């Protein structure tokens, strides 16, 4: 039973295609057009069903080329609205009608971002995105917006002729729009079902690149080049995902990567990942990103979380997947020191949230939650410490590699819950039952905090991060002179962000300290945004007022949630910058994504 969704669940019916034909107005903000759902009962004499929707535009329903009787009910909150259809005819179970639905998007579609020409690169024209995980998908169309459910897809949209479509499927494409020849049709296929959340659009001004067998790199012409050296290792990172996971069986692997304000670092859309610019350090170093997005192939869009209670399902699993490839392709080593790393991020939500906050679990009930007001790395970090946890009980990676293979073989187009993945967890190595009932399943699973028991980790590339850490947390005023740009010498970026992480987790050090180290480590010349988002937080927490127009300006200029919510929040607690962080966001507020802007309004105690 899915919480967050208000549709007839899979047990009463269950929707095994859509076929979407829409147009997109620059002008209005609406996407127009009809979606023509394939719903098959489950049940005898079924008479009607329910759908999600939120700010949608119902014109009509149509069944067998007949108008039908359809209300949309009271609008709960964050949920939407329930769509309840009359059909015409009861049906028998395992019978299917096609329902078409003529709809239209409100411009403040949670689902979606219209851009102006002059928030993209080239200044001409517009651009439009969508995100709909976790439950945005009902702000573009009416479905059952529930991952338990799966559907095969195809579309045709309808674009000023200047621009391009692409959608989380098979390109399949384009001609003239004969209703009107300033348009192009775009069509798309996605053969392979998949839950409602991974439908995908943008609509821009985009060109592409080839970077290897089967993939393409598009963003704006400005960005292509730089985006096609920055992801160069995806092949090869698909590659070991293959040998790790089983078969891809999506045909392409495409990357798009989007303007500033694209929300996360990745979304997994099935055949064209989104990424955010803000990977792009000149380097490759942040491609650990792809490699996740890679991952979820499996873990995620084949295995998926029959509800959002079991989202660790899908991010535990792909984290611990990511880990693999960047093991693979750097040493396990490396595997070890990203590993120790997710650890600290974990110690830092569970200190954020509070120990006994019931968003510390592991499993989460979600029932009048927001999901995006939960979202944190607890399901992430205290997921993935659970299988690293399980691999070093089990007998080390090629034995939990080979778990992992068949768990994905055997729930590939299915739903699971955490019972699911459990029971599979015993069956495989009925063998071990003895060592898996010493794990305390109760403290793991639904226990607040951090886990009960902390993995083994190398600490070889982790130890120069943390000495160089204590050395300036202990230092004193006479100590600061030793310390020389010669300090970095021998760290990679991911230990310069490291080292930051650290420091940062005892943050605030004196206003002294921090002098210091811009005066001999420069950091307010590093431009890759991980390490420069650590150092710009440590120096607004040691409040430092020369890193106010510096925050103010990493925090507007791109909106990936990870970095933005916590700059503007650190401002905020700031005495000194408290007015301009809430003028600021005052006045960039409605040209923002629109979830991003919900979540900074809320942290920051506005409107
Ligand atoms: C390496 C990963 C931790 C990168 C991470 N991306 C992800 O976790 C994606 O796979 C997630 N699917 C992003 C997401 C989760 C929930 C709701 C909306 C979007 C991100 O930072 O965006
Ligand atoms: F959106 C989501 C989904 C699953 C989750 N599990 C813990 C937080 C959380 C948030
Ligand atoms: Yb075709
Ligand atoms: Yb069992
Ligand atoms: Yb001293
Ligand atoms: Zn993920």
């Amino acid at each position: 039973v899915d919480t967050c969704s208000l549709a007839s669940p899979a047990s009463v019916c269950r929707t095994k295609h859509l076929h979407l034909r829409c147009s997109v107005d620059f002008t209005r903000r609406t996407l127009t057009g009809t979606a023509a759902l394939t719903v098959q009962s489950q049940e005898d004499n079924l008479r009607s069903l329910v759908l999600d929707t939120k700010d949608l535009t119902i014109e009509k329903v149509v069944i067998n080329g007949q108008e039908v009787k359809y209300a949309l009910g009271e609008r709960q909150s964050y949920k939407g609205s329930p769509m309840e259809i009359s059909l015409p005819i009861a049906l028998s179970k395992n019978q299917e009608i096609v329902i078409e639905i003529s709809f239209e998007t409100s411009p403040k579609s949670s689902a979606l971002q219209w851009l102006t020409p002059e928030q993209t690169s080239g200044k001409e024209h517009p651009y439009l995105f969508s995100q709909c995980q976790a439950i945005h998908c009902r702000a573009i169309l009416p479905c059952q917006d529930t991952p338990s459910v799966k559907l095969t897809y195809t579309a045709e949209v309808s674009v000023p002729k200047e621009l391009v479509a692409l959608m989380s499927a098979i390109r399949d494409g384009e001609t003239p729009d004969p209703e009107d020849p300033s348009r192009k049709i775009y069509k798309f296929i996605q053969k392979v079902p998949i839950p409602c959340y991974l439908i995908a659009l943008v609509v821009g001004a985009l060109e592409s690149r080839q970077i290897g067998p089967r993939t393409l790199v598009w963003s704006e012409k400005e960005q292509v080049e730089k985006s096609a050296y920055e992801f160069s290792e995806t092949e090869s990172m698909l590659k070991i995902a293959e040998d790790l996971g089983g078969p891809y069986v999506w045909g392409q692997y495409d990357l798009l990567v989007l303007p500033p304000s694209f929300p996360y670092g990745g979304m997994e859309n099935p055949c064209l990942t989104f990424v955010t610019p803000t990977l792009l350090a000149g380097d490759k170093s942040l491609s650990n990103v792809i490699a996740h997005e890679i991952s979820h192939s499996w873990t995620g869009n084949l295995v998926t979380n029959k509800t959002w209670d079991h989202f660790w399902l899908n991010e535990g699993h792909t984290v611990y997947l990511e880990r693999h490839i960047c093991g693979r392709l750097f040493g396990e080593k490396f595997r070890h020191f990203n590993a120790l790393g997710g650890w600290g991020e974990l110690q830092n939500s569970v200190k954020t949230f509070g120990e006994t906050h019931p968003f510390t679990k592991l499993v989460v009930d979600l029932t009048d939650i927001d999901p995006d007001v939960a979202y944190s790395s607890v399901p992430y970090e205290k997921g993935f410490a659970l299988l690293f946890y399980l691999e070093q009980l089990l007998g080390g990676p090629e034995i939990f590699l080979g778990f992992l293979k068949a768990y994905v073989e055997k729930f590939s187009y299915k739903s699971i819950t955490t019972d699911d993945w459990k029971d599979f967890l015993y069956s495989y190595f009925k063998d071990k039952v003895d060592v898996l009932n010493q794990v305390d399943w109760n403290a793991w699973l639904y226990s607040p905090g951090l886990p009960p028991i902390k993995p083994n980790y190398d600490m070889t590339l982790t130890n120069a991060c943390i000495a160089l850490s204590q050395r300036w947390i202990t230092a004193k005023e006479d100590d600061l002179n030793s310390f020389n740009a010669t300090d970095l010498k021998d760290l990679s970026s991911h230990q310069l962000n490291e080292f930051l992480a650290q420091t940062l987790q005892r943050a605030p050090l004196p206003l002294g300290h921090i002098k210091r180290m811009q005066e001999v480590y420069n950091f307010n010349a590093i431009n890759n945004s991980e390490i420069r988002f650590r150092w710009l937080r440590l120096c607004i927490q040691s409040k430092w007022e020369d890193a106010i127009p510096l925050a103010l300006k990493m925090a507007t200029e791109q909106g990936r949630m990870k970095f933005t919510r916590p700059l503007f929040k650190d401002l905020a607690a700031f005495d000194k910058s408290h007015d301009q962080a809430v003028r600021t966001y005052q006045e960039h507020k409605a040209s923002m994504h629109p979830v991003t802007a919900m979540l900074v309004g809320k942290d920051l105690k506005v409107d």
